[PDB]
């Protein structure tokens, strides 16, 4: 029923349009494009065991002209397997192509292209931040809902060939085992506290010592040491998280055992930071492809 192939060449057709022209998918498309994504993430873990090479974003909020050049950049899918680590919408003017766009390749491409839940795929938060009202406006509120029903079902970690923890947010005091990702129950909204939670909203902090009092009002930071018994922990020699705008698009965190991603340049509009894509080679070296400010 769904024609993924004039979905995507419609989204792709503004590529060297001047940044800001619309695609205006019909609501049964989007609909569409929703529900059979929904079914791919349920099928899928809930904690992704990925293989490199890849490339890892951060987050977009609605950059859509941005995601085009990462893309372009990075190689269009197939041509690269994605994983993208939430925060697709909000702040931006255009996330439905950005959501929509990246929805029709998990659909077309699902063992190669990979998505995590932020916390802004949460229907609290993106009614707040702008993703409700650019749903009212160019579609209508039930759409909004149909959208919020996926994001519900989104996996919320993955790692990479056993060695890179990926996930939104962060670290949780409460994770112990891997198995405690594994447990979560899917469709789930993000709750106010606890292990889903601290996935989606924890930050590093060079300043604390052991976890703190995050200023987001929501969840908590965690210190370098944290990330050091972590990795130990768990055999693991990376966390890759987003989360954070960084003024280069990455930065490394814990003696570079933890790295930030943020793949939207020139936020908001409001500052002068780079966007960055990471490359993850067969033996996991890790390389930089940068979206440079303005
Ligand atoms: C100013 O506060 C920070 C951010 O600008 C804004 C945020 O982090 C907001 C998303 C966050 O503070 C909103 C939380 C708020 C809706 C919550 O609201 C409550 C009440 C309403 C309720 C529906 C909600 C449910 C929360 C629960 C976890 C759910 C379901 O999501 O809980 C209570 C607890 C909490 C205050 C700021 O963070 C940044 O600047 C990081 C930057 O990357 C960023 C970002 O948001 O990530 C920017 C610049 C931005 O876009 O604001 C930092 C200095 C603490
Ligand atoms: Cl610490
Ligand atoms: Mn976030
Ligand atoms: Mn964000
Ligand atoms: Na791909």
């Amino acid at each position: 029923s769904l024609n993924l192939d004039s979905i995507i060449g419609r989204l792709l057709e503004v590529q060297g349009s001047r940044p800001g022209k619309n695609v205006q998918l019909t609501e049964n498309e989007i609909r569409g494009l929703c529900l059979k994504s929904r079914e791919i993430f349920l099928s899928q873990p809930i904690l992704l065991e990925l293989e490199a090479p890849l490339k890892i974003c951060g987050d977009i909020h609605g950059q859509y002209y941005d995601l085009l050049r990462l893309f372009e950049y990075g190689g269009f899918p197939p041509e690269s397997n994605y994983l993208f680590l939430g925060d697709y919408v909000d702040r931006g003017k255009q996330s439905l192509e950005t959501i929509c766009l990246l929805l029709a390749y998990k659909i077309k491409y699902p063992e190669n292209f990979f998505l995590l839940r932020g916390n802004h795929e949460c229907a609290s938060i993106n009614r707040i931040y702008g993703f409700y009202d650019e749903c009212k406006r160019r579609y209508n509120i039930k759409l909004w809902k149909t959208f919020t029903d996926c994001f519900n079902c989104l996996p919320i970690a993955a790692i990479v060939d056993e060695k890179i923890f990926c996930c939104h947010g962060g670290l949780s005091p409460d994770l112990q085992s891997m198995e405690q990702i594994r447990r979560i129950m899917r469709p789930t909204d993000v709750p106010d506290q606890g292990l889903l939670c601290d996935l989606l909203w924890s930050d590093p902090d060079k300043d604390v010592q052991g976890w703190g009092e995050n200023d987001r009002g929501v969840s908590f930071t965690f210190g370098a040491e944290v990330v050091a018994k972590f990795l130990h922990k768990h055999d693991l020699d990376l966390i890759c998280r987003a989360h954070q705008v960084v003024e280069d698009g990455y930065e490394f965190f814990a003696k570079r055992q933890l790295v930030t991603l943020f793949s939207a340049p020139n936020y908001c509009g409001e500052f002068d930071n780079a966007g960055a894509m990471m490359s993850v080679d067969e033996t996991l070296m890790c390389s930089f492809q940068i979206l440079k400010p303005a």
